[PDB]
């Protein structure tokens, strides 16, 4: 299949319901600070009442603009705030990113921060910023994974694997890549305690393959009522969830996925940093292929298809499903919904540090700024209070940042450098 790229110069639009307009600033500032051009659009400004047709039209319109650099779209609100596209048998956010080619292969990654209160939003913003900005060499819970499998399935499943055999292949792939601990919770016998203990012990990735209801997992019986028992404060995994309706966010109560994204303990984020879960019932075999490819891409098994964002990893993993299962695969892709930031830079192992050498000062008339970094591929960005002044990728040991405006009016600039499985570096640059 042809992958959908995380365009180096891509941008993001956060479509936020009016009642949350004044609460998203810190998120928008951080994204611009690390080099992802991000703009905000108030949903009611697109149309009031807000409808699925208007959102769809707005995204298409923005995508068509000269360059087609639109790459991510984050929806901020629950279904009542920003609706999902609803057609017979389909509830979907993913469809908003299907713009070209009369097909179901997205052009744009879509994600959602489902919130019904200000704190639901604040906790999703904070956990995301902490994950990309504040993870250090001491966050030892990274590189540890949890595989969960029902005792069902067989020869007629994807690649003829029962859910257990399917998860074992995934566990081997993760181990080969470098994960240091794989926890296996396979039926029969899994209880809520087993899941609660795993999360509380520290894990950065969860793969689930089995049955599910709107509010719980069939294997373990762990559900929304058990979320309050989690104490994995800012030690959050992301999840590839194969199950029926765990992601039905139009349910009368918070669904499984929403509960995990909104969980908090004494003001700190618990639960998950991101999860992809279905709004409808899932077929047995198709999602298995998608889940496998997501893990293959995460473990960099395809050198010319590297994806660093949660949206990029999951969407490209689903392309393989569509390719092999066709129509059935397309229905699964449309409804397998991303909860969390689609631009999220995933972490797989305990990070290492980067050696960054940059001038302590910059001329008020400078057009460029050179930074030395011992990690090629890092993204170096200069910003001013959430305003991105220039960004560049490290190549051959250095990044040559071209300023997009005059800094003659500034006294200080913030240099931010991020890198895959690296500790984020933030330095000040005095303007002389
Ligand atoms: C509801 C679930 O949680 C279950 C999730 C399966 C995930 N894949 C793996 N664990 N490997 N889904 C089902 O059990 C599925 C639900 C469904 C019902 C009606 C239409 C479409 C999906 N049911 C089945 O797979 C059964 N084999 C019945 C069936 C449905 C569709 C075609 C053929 C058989
Ligand atoms: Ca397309
Ligand atoms: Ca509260
Ligand atoms: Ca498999
Ligand atoms: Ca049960
Ligand atoms: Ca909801
Ligand atoms: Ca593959
Ligand atoms: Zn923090
Ligand atoms: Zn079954």
């Amino acid at each position: 299949y042809t992958p959908v790229e995380e365009k180096e110069n891509g941008r993001m639009i956060v479509i936020v319901a009016k009642k949350y307009e004044g609460d998203i600033k810190d998120f928008v500032d951080w994204k611009n600070q690390r080099g992802l051009r991000t703009e905000v659009k108030v949903a009611e400004d697109i149309a009031s009442p807000v409808t699925a047709n208007a959102i769809q039209q707005f995204v298409k319109q923005e995508y068509e603009k000269e360059g087609n650099d639109l790459t991510y779209v984050l929806l901020v609100g629950d279904h009542k705030d920003i609706p999902a596209k609803i057609t017979p048998g389909i509830k979907s956010d993913q469809v908003y990113g299907q713009i070209v080619g009369n097909d179901h292969y997205n052009e744009v990654f879509i994600g959602r921060f489902s919130c019904e209160s200000k704190e639901d939003l604040k906790t999703q913003i904070d956990r995301t910023i902490h994950y990309e900005r504040n993870i250090t060499t001491e966050d030892k819970w990274l590189g540890q994974a949890l595989c969960i499998a029902s005792a069902e399935g067989g020869p007629s499943a994807d690649n003829g694997e029962s859910d257990i055999q399917h998860e074992n292949v995934i566990a081997n792939l993760l181990t080969q890549y470098g994960y240091t601990k794989i926890i296996k919770c396979y039926d029969p016998g899994v209880t809520p305690k087993n899941i609660i203990d795993a999360f509380n012990g520290g894990i950065s990735l969860v793969n689930y393959t089995g049955h599910g209801s709107e509010t719980a997992w069939g294997t373990s019986h762990f559900g929304t009522t058990h979320v309050k028992q989690l104490t994995n404060s800012n030690q959050l995994p992301f999840i590839f969830d194969v199950a029926c309706v765990n992601g039905d966010f139009l349910f009368s109560m918070p669904c499984f996925a929403e509960a995990l994204m909104r969980a908090q303990k004494d003001g700190k984020p618990t639960g998950t940093v991101a999860i992809i879960a279905s709004t409808i019932d899932q077929y047995w075999a198709p999602p298995m292929r998608g889940q496998d490819e997501m893990n293959e891409i995460l473990c960099e098994k395809h050198p010319n298809n590297i994806k660093r964002t949660f949206g990029g990893v999951t969407m490209n993993g689903m392309f393989a499903m569509v390719e092999k299962y066709k129509k059935d695969g397309e229905n699964m892709l449309d409804t397998w919904t991303v909860f969390g930031d689609p631009s999220l830079l995933v972490r797989t192992l305990v990070p290492t540090e980067m050696q960054v050498t940059a001038p302590a000062n910059i001329s008020a008339s400078a057009q460029t700024f050179e930074v030395a970094c011992d990690y090629n591929g890092a993204i170096a960005t200069l910003s001013d209070d959430g305003d991105m002044v220039g960004t560049a990728i490290v190549k051959d040991g250095k990044a040559i940042i071209k300023l997009n405006e005059s800094i003659a009016d500034e006294t200080n600039l913030t240099l931010t450098v991020v890198g895959y499985n690296k500790v984020t570096v933030i330095k000040d640059v005095k303007v002389e």
